[PDB]
């Protein structure tokens, strides 16, 4: 169970980093869309 | 440790749900942006 826990924490951290990267990409794309929607 | 694994799995599945939702949102928004830019 300790072996389960260690890589479970590792993959949770990796998924959190991926979530942060995806959120940053969403922010960038929504700023781009807001800029383009002017005209 | 069983409780730790339980809420770690809960947070994990929430993470994949958020990742899937944001990925599909990015796909649709990029498709819309490309279609609008094509004009």
């Amino acid at each position: 169970i300790e072996s389960d826990l260690e890589r479970a924490e590792e993959r949770a951290e990796l998924s959190e980093g991926k979530c942060a990267e995806l959120e940053e990409e969403l922010k960038t794309v929504t700023n781009n869309l807001k800029s383009l929607e002017a005209q």
